[PDB]
């Protein structure tokens, strides 16, 4: 299903945030890893945990919800920790 992770070696958050250790970009890692991503190790990829969606090429200072929320609304980790009125909201501009 949808429900499950695509990844559930990643599904803890400790498991997350320990993959940004060597993490130099300008999006915070703690938001990064609250919103389910993990880094991939090349360049300032990551990917989400439990719907798969990979991101790239940060903008500084973005805000992770956000753009999990843009491109991935859909996502189920998405929807238990934000809600369908933010993704609704997100899209609503
Ligand atoms: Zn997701």
């Amino acid at each position: 299903s949808t429900n499950l992770p695509r990844n559930p070696s990643m599904a803890d958050y400790e498991a997350r945030i320990f993959t940004f250790g060597t993490w130099i970009y300008s999006v915070n890692k703690e938001q990064l890893a609250r919103a389910g991503f993990y880094a991939l190790g090349e360049g300032d990829k990551v990917k989400c945990f439990h719907c798969g969606g990979g991101l790239t090429d940060w903008k500084p200072s973005e805000d992770p919800w956000e753009q999990h929320a843009k491109w991935y609304p859909g996502c189920k980790y998405l929807l238990e920790q934000k809600g369908q009125e933010y993704i609704n909201n997100i899209h609503l501009t």
